[PDB]
């Protein structure tokens, strides 16, 4: 009676914990955490930039933050929802290689209209480079493959397609690794 409208239902918590890579306490603290600030549970694009800023506070242009929100919103409604943030955040921790790879392509292309161009690849690389600049937690001295893709992909797009398409990206990513090596840090080889 009234209290039922507090905290998320336990049935979904159990099924959500089945897949989360995080513990139930971390999910409830996050849910109750921003829920108090926004009882609706729906965060605007700026809200997503704020939490992203916490993960990457050494950033500045924030262009990378809004860019993610632009292609990180499943409903593209201009706002991140509680189910999308908690579920998407869990995928960000370490979802299936296929799920994490999908998030990589969405971010790799700002308008991800199915075709990727080098200007978009360089623009996104600079976006994550500035966010990963300073020392928030950049990989090794500079694993971020910027010039590496310029030559590596330039070699793969010689076919003369005129553009870069997921057909070569996804097939090359599963055929010739390094093409999608995310600059993210890997917990281990297992
Ligand atoms: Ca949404
Ligand atoms: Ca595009
Ligand atoms: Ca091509």
């Amino acid at each position: 009676m009234g209290k039922s409208n507090s905290k998320l239902k336990p049935e979904v918590v159990e099924e959500l914990t089945r897949k989360t890579y995080f513990t139930e306490k971390e999910v409830q603290q996050w849910y109750k955490g921003f829920i108090k600030d926004c009882p609706s549970g729906q965060l605007d694009a700026a809200g997503f930039q704020k939490i992203y800023k916490q993960f990457f506070p050494f950033g500045d242009p924030t262009k990378f933050a809004t860019f993610v929100f632009n292609v990180f919103d499943e409903n593209k409604d201009g706002r991140i929802e509680f189910s999308e943030f908690i579920q998407a955040l869990s995928v960000t921790s370490r979802g299936t290689l296929d799920e994490k790879l999908r998030w990589a392509f969405k971010l790799y292309d700002l308008d991800n209209d199915g075709y990727i161009t080098r200007n978009e690849m360089l623009d996104i690389v600079d976006a994550i480079y500035q966010m990963v600049g300073n020392t928030v937690e950049l990989p090794e001295e500079e694993n971020t493959p910027e010039k590496r893709v310029d030559r590596i992909f330039a070699m793969m797009d010689k076919n003369a397609d005129g553009k870069l398409t997921l057909q070569e990206f996804q097939e090359g990513s599963k055929a010739d690794p390094s093409i999608v090596q995310a600059l993210s840090l890997y917990d281990g080889l297992v």
